[PDB]
This record gives structure tokens, sequence and C-alpha cells, in this order.
């Protein structure tokens, strides 16, 4: 499933041209982890789980590492955090031309590709 690799350098382009879309981004996930009543640890780590996941990425694209950067975000693509992330801000801005291009991009993914290994770390 390669589609999904493209699908996941769109929406790592948007978090790299918008910084301001991206500390909304993993803060909103933890309120819904929040509502879910998981840990203040959980929260936290998830947090800094899907910063490090894109900065990661951001800093191989930077250096010319397309490959590398699109494999590390399409990690965060199909994440439950990264769901969480959007659907919280969705209901807040259902208008927003940055949450629904974004959304888009993994609603897509999810029918570029299944995977099913691994879940909630």
């Amino acid at each position: 499933g390669d589609e999904a690799e493209k699908q996941a350098e769109r929406a790592l382009e948007l978090v790299r041209k918008s910084p301001d879309l991206l500390k909304k981004l993993l803060e909103a996930m933890a309120e819904e982890l929040k509502r879910q009543g998981k840990s203040p640890d959980e929260i936290q780590k998830a947090k800094d789980e899907v910063k490090t996941k894109v900065e990661q990425a951001i800093r191989e694209w930077k250096q010319g590492n397309e490959e590398q950067a699109r494999k590390d975000m399409r990690k965060v693509l199909k994440s439950p955090a990264f769901k969480q992330a959007v659907k919280v801000m969705e209901e807040q801005e259902p208008n927003n031309p940055e949450v629904q291009e974004l959304k888009k991009a993994m609603e897509e993914a999810e029918r570029g590709s299944l995977e099913h290994h691994h879940h909630h770390h």
C-alpha cells in the first residue's frame, strides 16, 4: 500500500508549514485522552510522541530526505493519538481548511492501506 506514503507526505508538509496548527494538534489529543480517563503520564507521553515523531520527520525532509520524513509521518497518520488530535479540533473548528485538509489526508490513507499489528503502545 504505497499511496498512503504520499498521504503522509501531504500531512507532513501541512504540519511543517503550519507550526501553529501543530502546537494545538498535540494539545487537543490530550483532552480526548482525558475524557477517556487516561493518566497525566500517558497523556504527557502521547503529546511528546506526536511532537517528536513529526519533528524527526521534518528534520529529514529539510536535509533532502523526503523518504525518511514521509515514513516517520506515516506512523502518526495511522496512530490513534493523531485521530484524537484532529477529532478534538474538528469539534471546535468544523469549517477549518487546516483541519479538513489534514483529516482528508488520514481519511484517504485509511482506505489506501489497512494496517493491523500494534495499538495504544
